[PDB]
């Protein structure tokens, strides 16, 4: 069910592939890659491809720059928009040190580490169905983006109110040709916003999917004279974009979250799992919402969470339980946004979830109600805690949580905190057009 | 005949449609749809598939916000401007709740509910032939509509006075290749105004016929560098657009409105029905004219109604009985405008008419003169009421009518009152440039 070096060797000759892209993911969720001519295949498969690690965000220092790429052969895919003499294929890679030690800073591998912990606890797969929503801006004279959305449409609109109809069709086409099992395509709430959904996959595969997804969304958009962006809240007073993380544990072909006995079809594994996410949600939101701009979307009134609670069929809370049951039984962690590093965010959610199982915690009361229309002490009554309000308050929540530190390991944890703290302090000393428009004449 | 799943399956295979487009309508009459690839065909046909009802206007709240779609299979249609590999079929859907119940808030479901009460009183089909007039404006360079109209032509004008022949011929062509029975196209009275008529059909498919028609006109208008608008009165001083509702009852392929033996040629069933339409007109005007702007159409001098009355061959009253008889025999409610939600409006007029049959009401006598040149005191004489003049009074007339509260059921009634009252209380507060032009120098 895994591919061998000779599997890959045959694909390269069958489809007459000309170039290889070796791709991997830094600490910011940003995909990086070098292209080699397929004449270098044997170097690729014997794990002898090198790059400057010091030139990558959350990696090594300049005095130990050299690092290697190790291709995960299962990640093979060919880019259905490439020619015959320019056919390009891809391998996603894990990062290693010169000595053959896998890198403590690799985000993909760190998720592979946390998934071995769920396995020793008796679960065969951790499935994630991501929901990355995006905005489409128009490009100008000289190719750079503008602030003019591509339409003034809204949820489930059709053409011409929704003008990214063709562009979404082109993204489904190339994606389907890449082995994506697409599920739905539609205009989202906010003007210019779009959603394309695809079937869930096992943890490592799902993240690889997100990275591919972004990759295809952005380039096809450019071919439609549009600029795509996964920024959390591009604009005040409209819905932001969130990368909902639908998750579930399988004991093999069977969904450990589903109960065919009860009226709400949830097992107590699932209740325990949701318990852990809720307990540790403060500690992991810096990682699921790692930009300053991520907290301009965690504001009430736009179907994004602000308050740690769970409920079914309810889109105001941090955890919605969608109505589907059966193999589709899942918890939806709505706080995640598309700027998150998927590998790290899923590591976060998984180990928080595994915290609830290993510690057999009982879940709080479902908040079956519109949490926005609740006031500070009406929710303080039922024990509903807030998520961090700023990126600075999110990191502090991180420094004091013990689970996110285990889910990330010491390197990523420190490199993440060190970067984002510098990030905050550049922001914190910016003077906004807001401050000037409100304060330059008045005072 | 009536299509069944495997009928659906075979058409999908035999035609290689790659994409389903599932559509439903919100309270404001606006079409809503999601694209899903044919991968998901079986998830569609098992009514297994969902959307967010709190982001549909006039539907559910965010706490209870998960809803499903049941496709009406008889609505299968392949878009004749989608080639292979990008070929889209459509299915109109009904809307269901998480408990498997139809949604009280579905406007289409509702028309179906009322049509059931029509089968009670012994009628097989309620046919409607709609007449959705529209305007075409010129786009500017960056794609947005301007206030320059496409021609300056009149009723029945030719090219080059009429510069919409070519936009209309393309509309007519796509429409026939979607199965429409087109009956005429021509320039309408106002400059830039156009009409395309088509055969009547049963109530549901006719409202479906209107939604498709609207979507196909706006699409093709863009292809021609135009903006189609179904706004009732886009410009002062020249006719508005109406959506004439031509209706009749059938006792099984027999025009129940046609009496072959009498001179006028109407059965007493047709008379009773008009009595009910005429009695309840004020109560259903808000739903037939839901815009502030709807009421700048409903003003004398423009071939559009403003007084509750009925006449044959006569184009001033609310209701006109056109000369044609036989199976063409119909009443024409001329108040309807194209911003009206088709399903709701038809539900409203269907029950008003039913109100008159069941109670065997008797018809006001016809007003066989140009009822725009009758003085308020001359009209009060014969006992002729006025239509509501503002959306606010129309809402007042609606809150005080019992037939309309039962045509919509409480959810649609309540949702529409609420939404439109708010739409008014913004309008009533804005300062018109009319006001600043007459008053700002004089005072
Ligand atoms: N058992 C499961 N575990 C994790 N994700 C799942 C499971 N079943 C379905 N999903 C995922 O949840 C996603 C949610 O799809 P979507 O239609 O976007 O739901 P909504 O938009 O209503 O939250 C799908 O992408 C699917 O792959
Ligand atoms: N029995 C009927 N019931 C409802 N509509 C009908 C019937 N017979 C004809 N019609 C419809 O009336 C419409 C005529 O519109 P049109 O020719 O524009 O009339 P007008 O003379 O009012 O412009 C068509 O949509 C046609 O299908
Ligand atoms: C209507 S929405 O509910 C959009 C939510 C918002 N944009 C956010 O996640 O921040 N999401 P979904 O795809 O789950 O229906
Ligand atoms: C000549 S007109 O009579 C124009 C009516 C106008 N546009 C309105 O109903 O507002 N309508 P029709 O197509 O029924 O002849
Ligand atoms: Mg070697
Ligand atoms: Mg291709
Ligand atoms: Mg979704
Ligand atoms: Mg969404
Ligand atoms: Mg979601
Ligand atoms: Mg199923
Ligand atoms: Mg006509
Ligand atoms: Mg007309
Ligand atoms: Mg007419
Ligand atoms: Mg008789």
């Amino acid at each position: 069910r895994t591919f061998t070096k000779e599997d890959i060797r045959k694909f390269v000759e069958e489809e007459n592939v000309r170039y290889l892209r070796l791709q991997f993911t830094d600490i910011l969720g940003t995909i990086k890659n070098v292209e080699v001519p397929v004449s270098q295949l044997e170097k690729v498969l014997d794990n002898e491809m090198m790059f400057d690690g010091s030139s990558i965000e959350g990696f090594v220092r300049i005095e130990e720059s050299d690092m290697y790429l190790h291709p995960d052969l299962d990640t093979w895919v060919i880019f259905p928009w490439t020619a015959g003499q320019g056919k390009v294929a891809r391998l996603i890679c894990d990062v290693y040190k010169t000595d053959g030690t896998p890198f403590e800073g690799d985000p993909r591998a760190n998720l592979k580490r946390v998934l071995k912990e769920m396995e020793d606890l008796g679960f065969t797969d951790f499935n994630l169905g991501p929901e990355p929503e995006f905005f489409l801006f128009k490009l100008d004279e000289k190719g750079e983006p503008t602030l003019e959305l591509n339409d003034d449409g809204g949820y489930f609109d059709l053409a011409p109110t929704d003008l990214g109809e063709n562009c979404r069709r082109d993204i489904v086409l190339e994606l389907e040709d890449m082995g994506f099992d697409i599920e739905a395509s539609h205009h989202e709430v906010a003007p210019g916003q779009h959603e394309i959904d695809f079937k869930y996959a096992d943890a490592v595969t799902a993240c690889d999917n997100i990275q591919t997804f972004k990759l295809v969304v952005k380039t096809i958009a450019r071919k439609h004279n549009l600029h795509a962006t996964f920024m959390p809240k591009p604009l005040f007073g409209v819905n932001g974009s969130g990368m909902h993380f639908n998750v579930s544990l399988f004991k093999g072909k069977e969904n450990a979250f589903f109960d065919p006995n009860t009226e709400m079809g949830l097992t107590e594994t699932a209740y325990q799992f949701t318990a852990g996410v809720l307990k540790n949600a403060r500690g992991f939101t810096a990682v699921c919402n790692p930009l300053v701009n991520s907290y301009k979307r965690l504001v009430p009134g736009y179907e994004a969470p602000c308050y740690i609670a769970w409920s079914g069929k309810n889109r105001s809370p941090l955890i919605r339980v969608p109505s589907s049951r059966g193999l589709s039984t899942r918890i939806e962690v709505r706080s995640v946004d598309p700027a998150a590093n998927p590998y790290m965010a899923l590591a976060a959610i998984l180990e928080a979830g595994l915290d609830g199982i290993k510690n057999k915690l009982k879940v709080p009361e479902p908040v079956n109600q519109n949490i926005y229309e609740m006031n500070r002490e009406e929710r303080e009554a039922v024990g509903i805690q807030d998520l961090p309000s700023t990126l600075y308050t999110a990191l502090k929540a991180m420094r004091e949580n013990e689970v996110i530190k285990k889910a990330l390991g010491n390197h990523i944890y420190n490199q993440f905190i060190n970067s984002k703290s510098i990030e905050w302090d550049y922001y914190r000393t910016q003077v906004s057009e807001w401050e000037r428009d409100q304060y330059m004449k008045q005072y």
